């Protein structure tokens, strides 16, 4: 007979830990340059999220990997999307909602249109 | 200092699960992994960040490690029979055990100080 445990909190706790690492720049492995701003990340997390980042990061080897995103990607739209990849949460205002949606479109994140948003 | 009320919300209740599923897929394919674990002469590919996030032992072992190629030999306390199901728990949130391996696995979990097991019905003795 088998003993089974399925942790309901585990997946979310790991990502929380990954995000804490990102924020403190611990154990990251890529720097993304987006509109001249540097963003540290775990390539594996980004690739898990988007087929865009998979294609962009799978080949890579260079000791200190640095990847510049093209000009369609702005810092204002990207920051919240990087945060989302880790937290599963977006919380935007009128200043950035347009840019975030447009960025998500460029990065081919399928289900992030106007209609996915609710109000607090 | 945002402009406007940050009131437009989206929260995905599947996202995290989907990320760990992607990570586990990477592990099984050995694509986008970044560390080899040697446990009782057997190799396991993994992601150091993920290990450090699941385990206090791995956090302390790995936090300063910025090398690209990284191989980590675990001590004799860690056996393959004991570690197998824990690495699998780390990447799936699921732990399946039987009478045959429960002790060896629980003991290994204590050594590695694995997280997110306190809500399970396993005693740690």
């Amino acid at each position: 007979p088998m003993y089974v445990y399925e942790s309901t909190v585990h997946c979310t706790n790991i990502l929380l830990g990954l995000n804490d690492q990102r924020k403190k720049d611990i154990l990251c492995d890529v720097t993304l340059i987006v509109e001249r701003k540097e963003f540290r990340a775990h390539r594996a997390v980004l690739a898990a999220c988007s087929e865009y980042f998979w294609q962009a990061l799978v080949g890579q080897t260079k000791n200190d990997l640095v990847v510049s995103l093209p000009e369609e990607v702005t810092a204002r739209g990207f920051g919240p999307l990087l945060q989302f990849a880790y937290t599963a949460k977006l919380l935007l205002s009128r200043e950035n909602i347009r840019e975030v949606i447009r960025c998500a479109e460029f990065l081919r994140m399928h289900n992030l249109e106007d209609s996915c948003f609710s109000f607090l």
